[PDB]
This record gives structure tokens, C-alpha cells and sequence, in this order.
């Protein structure tokens, strides 16, 4: 059972004498709570070698030109050229065998990595679309595999999962909306991702969802590219979301920032990916310490842990080295991130009893 790190413990660890491993043990030990993992672009270079060759999907590519052609490892263009990529990714989702794997892996993985609070989230649409798999099978592979973990581990992870609608399709983005609330038991918000786009014409369709009782995360003000910040007006405006998934073009705007902090909407920041897109020009000019510094509210995450080869640690390593958080700053994170999770109170209850608990320094 990882010795998860208490509040009043950390002034006694000092991460300035420890190498990369040592300290990749201590961001193992902070208790996460992360909101923003694609579950379906959640796996290890080996889990997705495997899958491609169990399919015999390319047998002209040694694995490092398979990992090269499919993922995003070493970066890329932009968010467009991600979205290209994640298209040629699906060539893994062969069956709904392969699906319940990918769900035991990715939890099991989390489990592994500290993680003690995990929002998955995930689009059924686009993980059916390459061989016309029913939405409802994949769903009940996935829920499936996540549930044979979490027992297994004895609840010691919690899991939720959230829908992801993609596209600019109405008909799509509402049909996502419709399976979201039918599985209502199962998914505890509802987000926008693929390209993005701006959602207030969509505003009806938003409105459903979260006027039944599902709250909003959508993914805005991530893309650089885009030639205002509208996205990010539409989703806080009209859609009226609790979280933003990235949100760091927020930073490029006083009335955007002060927007959010008198909201009280979380960002859920993903410090790789931004960097590996080309939505941040480095981890040394991530706009996160400015907002952080600013009093946004945000909290940690991998977003893609499959595309980067990466897992959580490898964030907080990066804004530690790059950036100069402290072991204080990330577990305050993580209870914004707790504080801000759509799972159930209760849940949210007995993980903040466990993990939560003390202060960081004594009454005096
Ligand atoms: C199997 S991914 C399904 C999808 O969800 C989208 N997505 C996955 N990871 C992210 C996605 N969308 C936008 N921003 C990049 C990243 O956060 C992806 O482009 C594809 O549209
Ligand atoms: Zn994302």
C-alpha cells in the first residue's frame, strides 16, 4: 500500500537532493486526483505494440515505426494534425476484447502510478467508428473492466467515467449527449473534444445534459491556432461548465482570467500534451505557472498517456524541473482536483478523510 505523503509531512522532504528516480518516487506518493485522462488513448507502448500486431495491422514496420507512424511521442504539428493521428489510432479498437483490456490496463496502471481519485473519460462514437462497434458493447466492456479492477484493488482507486462527444455534427454531439444520459448511472459529466469548436450553437443540446443533472468539462482555449478565444467565452458563458479541459489560452486574457477565478472554474491542466501539441512553445513558458500564480484554480493531468508514452509523474516531474512547483503547491492541486471531481460527495468524503486530512503547517 503506497505510503502516500500527508500534508504536515512535506516540509520535511527535500527534492533538491534526489535524483529523477528518487523524486519519481515522491510524485508516486502524492495522492492525485486527475479529471482529464482519455481512457480510450490511455495505454503503454507495449499494450499498443501488441494490439497491432494482434491484428496484423503493419507488417512493414519494426516497432519504433510503428510507435513513430501511430503516436505523438515526439510531438507534432498541432492539435489538427493530434486529431489525425488519433484517427489511424483506432485501428486498434478491433473488437471488444481488446476494449475490456485497455480499461483493466489503464486503471490498473493509475493504480500503480498514485492515483486515488481518476475521472476517465472517453467517446464512444469514435471508438465505434473504425469497425462499426455498437456503442452500448464498448460501454459495457469498459464499465466491465474498470469494475474487475477497482474490486480487485479493494476500492483503494476510484473510478469514474465521463462521455466525450467529438466533432461539429449536431446529430453526433447530440447523440453522444442522448447515450451519456441513458448511461447517466455510469458517467458523471459529459465534454466536448476532437477539433475544436466553438459550442454555443450547440447550446440546446448542453443545456439537456446539464439540466439532467450531468455537469459540463469541455475541452477550450487549448488550440493556439484559433484565431480568438471565443471557444472559451461560449463554454463559460453559455454552457455554464464547472471545469475546462486545458483552458490555458485563458492566460492571454485579464477578463478570461478574472472570468474563471469569480466562476470558480477549475482548469484541468495537461502540461505534456500542451507541449507536445505546439499550444505551449515550451515547458519553460507553460502558461499554468502564470495562472496558478494568478489564483485560477487548476490541477494536474495526462490527458493522453498513450500518444505521449507518458503517465501522471511525468507531468509533475516536468513542472518541477521546468517550472518550480513545490511538493506544497501540487497537493493543493490535488484537493482543488477532489473538490472539483463530479463523483459523489461521498466519495469525495472518504477521500478527502484518507489522503486530505491535516495542514500543512501547526496551529501557532
Ligand atoms: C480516441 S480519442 C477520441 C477523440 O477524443 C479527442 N481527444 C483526445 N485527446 C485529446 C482530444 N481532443 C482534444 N484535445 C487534445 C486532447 O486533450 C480526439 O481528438 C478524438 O477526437
Ligand atoms: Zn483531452
Amino acid at each position: 500500500p503506497i505510503d502516500f505523503l500527508k500534508k504536515e509531512e512535506l516540509k520535511n522532504i527535500d527534492l533538491s537532493q534526489m535524483s529523477k528516480k528518487e523524486r519519481y518516487k515522491i510524485w508516486k506518493r502524492i495522492p492525485k486526483c486527475e479529471l482529464h485522462c482519455h481512457l480510450d488513448l490511455c495505454f503503454s507502448a507495449d499494450f499498443f505494440v501488441s494490439c497491432i500486431r494482434k491484428y496484423n495491422l503493419q507488417p512493414n514496420l519494426s516497432d519504433e515505426e510503428v510507435l513513430d507512424y501511430y503516436l505523438f511521442a515526439k510531438g507534432g504539428k498541432s492539435l489538427g494534425e493530434f486529431v489525425e493521428k488519433a484517427i489511424k489510432v483506432a485501428d486498434i479498437f478491433h473488437d471488444y476484447e481488446v476494449i475490456e483490456d485497455l480499461a483493466k490496463h489503464a486503471v490498473f496502471n493509475k493504480y500503480k502510478e498514485g492515483v486515488v481519485l481518476m475521472e476517465f473519460r472517453y467517446s464512444p462514437t469514435f471508438v465505434a467508428f473504425k469497425y462499426n462497434l455498437d456503442i452500448e458493447l464498448i460501454h459495457q466492456a469498459i464499465v466491465k473492466g474498470i469494475k474487475e479492477v477497482v474490486e480487485l484493488l479493494d476500492h483503494k482507486i476510484h473510478v469514474a467515467l465521463m462521455c466525450i462527444g467529438t466533432g461539429h455534427e449536431a446529430a453526433n454531439i447530440k447523440a453522444s449527449a442522448d447515450f451519456c444520459l441513458k448511461h447517466k448511472a455510469d458517467f458523471v459529466g459529459f465534454d466536448h473534444g476532437g477539433h475544436e469548436v466553438d459550442l454555443k450553437e450547440y447550446k440546446e443540446i448542453f443545456d439537456y445534459v446539464r439540466e439532467s443533472g450531468v455537469p459540463l468539462s469541455v475541452h477550450a482555449g487549448e488550440d493556439v491556432t484559433l484565431p480568438n478565444l471565443n471557444t472559451l467565452y461560449s463554454a463559460i458563458q453559455v454552457l455554464k461548465v464547472e471545469r475546462i479541459g486545458h483552458g490555458i489560452r485563458v492566460a492571454e486574457s485579464q477578463e478570461l482570467i478574472d472570468m474563471v477565478k469569480e466562476k470558480n472554474i477549475l482548469l484541468e491542466v495537461c502540461p505534456i500534451s500542451n507541449v507536445l501539441l505546439k499550444n505551449a512553445k515550451s515547458m519553460d513558458t507553460h502558461p499554468i505557472r502564470q495562472l496558478y500564480d494568478a489564483g485560477v484554480k487548476v490541477s494536474v493531468n495526462s490527458d493522453d498517456p498513450g500518444m505521449f508514452l507518458t503517465n501522471i509523474n511525468d507531468d509533475y516531474e516536468e513542472l518541477y524541473t521546468h517550472l518550480n512547483f513545490t511538493l506544497e503547491d501540487f497537493m493543493k492541486m490535488n484537493e482543488w482536483a477532489l473538490e472539483k471531481s463530479f463523483m459523489d460527495s461521498n466519495i469525495k468524503d472518504k477521500i478527502k478523510n484518507l489522503y486530505f486530512k491535516g495542514e500543512f503547517e501547526a496551529y501557532v
